């Protein structure tokens, strides 16, 4: 007849996007009279369609971010859900989680050319830039990735080893441990390459 309590046809589904990309969370619903929708993020209500927020709420109930944010000012990553209400009751949507990937382009430390005394210890420096998901570091020597040599190397692995989440340690240097070194941080966003550095032996 008339009246039909708020029903949620499509709940918002988890989403992953990179800082500054657009993002959408759906909330299709139906109810007679036509219910009104409201969004919440981690227990608090989200203000949408105001001169102040960068969030928009479509007539279909979807929450829309034209330029997702994840900095000091605004933090869009969180747990989200909607609530449809009309005069014959209400309905809550299952929760969805929005996460914003990020990868600063500014290493904390970058390796600098180093000349070392044979058989003696050498420390290349690499402080990957912060990022989330946590980025991963790998070292490169003259074009090819470090691990790809360790692959073919016999002898002490404990030697050439990464440490302190970045720094490459090289105990007992050999005329083979000489060359160009570069580190690379990487995550969902993209990759970050430090500048190269020449380690000269003897």
């Amino acid at each position: 007849g008339q009246y039909q309590s708020p029903r949620i046809i499509e709940h918002p589904t988890d989403l992953v996007v990179k800082k500054n990309e657009p993002a959408t969370l759906n909330c299709k619903v139906e109810g007679k009279p036509e219910p009104t929708i409201e969004w919440f993020k981690d227990g608090e209500p989200v203000s949408t369609n105001e001169k102040k927020s960068h969030r928009v709420q479509f007539k279909d109930g979807a929450l829309f971010f034209y330029r997702t944010m994840q900095g000091k000012k605004e933090q869009d990553g969180g747990e989200y859900w909607c609530v449809a209400k009309n005069r014959v009751g209400q309905a809550v949507s299952r929760h969805a989680s929005l996460q914003i990937a990020v990868l600063r382009d500014d290493f904390r430390v970058e390796p600098k050319d180093t000349r070392v005394a044979k058989g003696e210890t050498a420390l290349l420096e690499c402080g990957p830039p912060k990022g989330i998901p946590e980025p991963t570091l790998i070292w490169i020597k003259d074009g090819v990735p470090l691990d790809d040599l360790k692959a073919m190397s016999f002898g002490a692995s404990s030697r050439v080893r990464i440490v302190d989440g970045g720094n490459l340690l090289i105990s007992n240097v050999e005329p083979i441990d000489e060359g160009n070194y570069k580190c690379i941080a990487q995550n969902l966003v993209g990759t970050r390459e430090s500048s190269y550095a020449k380690l000269i032996v003897q």
